[PDB]
């Protein structure tokens, strides 16, 4: 499982 780390 990807896990995809910010957008505002």
């Amino acid at each position: 499982h990807p896990f995809h780390x910010y957008y505002s």
